[PDB]
Formats: C-alpha cells, structure tokens, sequence
C-alpha cells in the first residue's frame, strides 16, 4: 500500500493515443469505498477501442482529464468492509472497468471475476472473449455446417470467434496480415485461413464460397466489410464487432461502399446486426463462467501476445502501453495484447 502511484491519463480529446494520454507520476493510491475492491494489477489489455476512449467518443460531453484502461487482472490488496463478505485480501480478481491503465484501480465488488490465479490468459477472456462468446450465441444463430468468416482472426476477439465457431461444428475462414498468423490459425482449426495482404479473399470467397458465408464476425470495416457483405449467403448475417481501420481519423469511421447496401440486403434477406457488449451485460457472467470453465481445463486456446517479439520487446509498465498500441495498429501481434505491471 504505497503512498504514491503512476497511471495514464486522457489530457487531451485525441484517437492519437500518444497525444491524448500522459503517464502521470505522482498520483495518490486511491482507497475503496464500503463496497469496493481496491486491485493492484499485474496484467491490463489493450484494446483497439482504447483510442476511441481518449478521443472522447464514448461521452463527447466528457472533458480531460480522465482515466483509461478498460481491463486488468491482479490482487485485491485492500477492500471495504462489505466487499469482504466475498473477497479477501491477497485474491486474485479480474474486471472489465473503466481505469485499469493504472497500478492500483478501484472496482466495484460486484463486478469483479474471481479467477484461480492471476494469469494473462484469463485477462484475454474478460472482453475479447465474452465480445466473442455473447454476439456468436445471441446473434449469429450458429448450427453445424453453417460457414462463418472472422476478421482480425488472429487478433484478441478473432482468436476466440474462431474457436468457438468450430465448437458449434461451424465451417469457418478467418482474415489476417501474415503466414505465421495464417499458421495460427490453422492450428485453432481454421478451415480456410486466408493472408489477405498475399492472397485476394474477394476471389477466394467468390471462388471456394459461390453460395456464400452464413455469418460474418465483422472486426475491421471499410474495403473487408464491403466484401464481406457482397459474401453474404441468403439469409446470411453479417455482425458488426467493430471497424478498426477507422479509428484513426478524425471521426473513427472508416469509408464503406453502402449505397447499396439496403439493396443487397434485400436481395438476399441478409442483415447486418450490431453489437455492443455493454448492451448485453445481463449475459456477461454465464459467459465469463463457460470462458473460464474452457480455459482452465485446455479446451481454449488464449493466445497472450506480450510483446516479447515487438522492436523493443516485451510489453512491461504501463509506459510499454504506448508501445502496445502502436503494435495492434500496425497489425502487428497474434492474440490478444497484454501489458504487465511487474511486482
Ligand atoms: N463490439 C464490441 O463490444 C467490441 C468489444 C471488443 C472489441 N471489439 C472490436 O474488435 C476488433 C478487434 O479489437 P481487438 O482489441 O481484439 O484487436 P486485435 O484484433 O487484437 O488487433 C487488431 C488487428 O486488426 C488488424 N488491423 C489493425 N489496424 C488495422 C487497420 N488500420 N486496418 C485494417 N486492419 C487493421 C490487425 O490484424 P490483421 O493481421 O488481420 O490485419 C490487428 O492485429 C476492433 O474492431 C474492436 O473495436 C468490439
Ligand atoms: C467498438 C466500439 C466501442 C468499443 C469497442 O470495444 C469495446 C467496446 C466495449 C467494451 C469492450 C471493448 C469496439
Ligand atoms: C454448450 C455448447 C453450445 O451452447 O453450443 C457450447 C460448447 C462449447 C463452446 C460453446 O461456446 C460457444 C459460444 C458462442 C458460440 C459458439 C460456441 C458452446
Ligand atoms: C458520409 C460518410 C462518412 C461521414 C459523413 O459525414 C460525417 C460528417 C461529420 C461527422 C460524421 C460524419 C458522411
Ligand atoms: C487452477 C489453475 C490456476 O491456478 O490458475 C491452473 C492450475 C494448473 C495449471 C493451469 O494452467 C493454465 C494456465 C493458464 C491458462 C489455463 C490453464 C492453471
């Protein structure tokens, strides 16, 4: 229980992460309330969406300065008294909340995961993996032999839409930047990975799915949402999880060809369904469970990319974070992006 701590912080409204978010230095550590967990975290994920937080996209009406982050895992090192009535000091807790990218955050009892020990691959389920686990089983209306396409299928969610398309006996392609990605998932059991940089996936599907792709796990938006939809089989349903390649400019929307997209929807009874997990919180625990039930016992594949291949190595402070960032918008990483806060 130190006295002083460092966080990030958001000081200017930017989707330039390195010029919206400062690492503050001389913070005091703040203490829980009757119901809350005060955790030392070990590990925080990086996600893309980060960069929409510091654009300020999440609440326009929200001035700096404010905190970020929006996952960690660690130990509770302090808590209120009512919050110990289902914790202890020294457990290990993980949270989807609002200020992780700090080395101590305050959580609400409540919300917290307890997990078996802190590890980075149950870090990799908390967002990536219910994002995953709840859109495919509200949303996606999975069944075998049904053909499912994931973009960003080597990246934190796309590893886990992919794996749990095939538990669900899916035939499933997935997207990615490389071979040694493509190599990945293969060994996830991809069906058809396909390196979109060396191979064009518009002929691919055109040439090996003539009667379409029956969902979509729509990650990255832009010129591969204009080809996803035009791979749409009847009936099919594209999900929309999110349009990375847009978060960068100025309004995080990435250019799309949809002047005919009512059209085409038409024309196959297809849809295109957003998803939002904080929209579905009412399913965020049974899903956590099965998440972590899969991956404690082998079952899932929770692929941690730290950084230990990155120019300057592996993700370690939380001034690694700019680094991190920069690697996931360079495409650089296989699975999901971790930072830690060694202790
Ligand atoms: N809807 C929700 O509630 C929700 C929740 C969590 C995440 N998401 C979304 O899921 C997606 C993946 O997020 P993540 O945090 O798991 O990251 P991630 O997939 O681990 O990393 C992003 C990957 O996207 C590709 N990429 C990066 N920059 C790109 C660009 N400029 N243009 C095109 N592709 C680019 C790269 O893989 P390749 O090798 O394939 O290029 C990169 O590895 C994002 O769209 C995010 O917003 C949605
Ligand atoms: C797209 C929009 C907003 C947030 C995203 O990434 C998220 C969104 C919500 C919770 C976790 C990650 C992805
Ligand atoms: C119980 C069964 C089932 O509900 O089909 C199952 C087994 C293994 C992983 C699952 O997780 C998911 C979750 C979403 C989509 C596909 C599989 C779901
Ligand atoms: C069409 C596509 C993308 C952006 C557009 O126009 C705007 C203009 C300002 C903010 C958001 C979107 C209009
Ligand atoms: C009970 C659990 C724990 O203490 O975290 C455990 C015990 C032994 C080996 C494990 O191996 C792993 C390690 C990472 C992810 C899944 C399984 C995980």
């Amino acid at each position: 229980i130190p006295q002083a701590m460092q966080k990030l912080v958001v000081t200017r409204l930017s989707p330039n992460f390195r010029e919206a978010v400062t690492l503050s230095r001389d913070c005091p550590v703040p203490l829980p309330g009757d119901g809350d967990l005060l955790v030392r975290n070990r590990f925080v994920g990086v996600n893309a969406s980060d960069i929409n937080y510091s654009a300020g996209r999440y609440d326009p009406s929200v001035k700096p300065p404010f905190d970020i982050g929006f996952e960690g895992i660690g130990e509770v090192v302090a808590l209120g008294l009512s919050a110990s009535a289902r914790y202890t000091v020294g457990q290990a807790v993980a949270y989807m909340a609002p200020g992780s990218f700090a080395e101590y955050t305050v959580v609400p009892a409540s919300i917290a995961t307890p997990v078996p020990s802190v590890k980075p691959e149950y870090l990799t389920l908390l967002v990536s993996g219910t994002t995953a686990y709840i859109s495919l089983k509200e949303l996606g209306g999975l069944s075998e032999g049904k053909k499912v396409l994931v973009t960003a299928a080597a990246g934190g969610t796309g590893q886990f839409a992919m794996q749990l398309s095939k538990k669900a006996k899916c035939h499933v392609i997935g997207t990615c930047s490389s071979d040694e990605k493509s190599a990945f998932l293969k060994s996830l059991g991809c069906d058809r990975p396909i390196n979109y940089k060396t191979e064009p996936v518009g002929t691919v599907l055109k040439q090996e799915y003539p009667e379409g792709v029956d969902v979509v796990y729509e990650s990255v938006g832009g010129a591969m949402f204009d080809l996803a939809v035009d791979a749409l089989a009847t009936k099919g349903r594209l999900i929309v999880i999110g349009f990375i390649s847009g978060y960068q400019t100025p309004t995080g929307l990435s250019p799309v060809k949809a002047g005919t997209l009512p059209a085409k929807l038409l024309k196959k009874s297809a849809s295109v369904q957003g998803f939002f997990l904080n929209h579905y919180l009412s399913k965020y625990q049974a899903a956590m469970s099965h998440l972590l039930e899969m991956c404690v016992s082998g079952d899932l594949v929770c692929e941690v990319d730290l950084g230990d291949l990155s120019p300057e190595g592996r993700f370690t402070g939380l001034e690694s974070i700019f680094r991190a960032v920069n690697y996931m918008y360079m495409g650089k990483n296989t699975g999901k992006i971790v930072v830690e806060l060694p202790h």
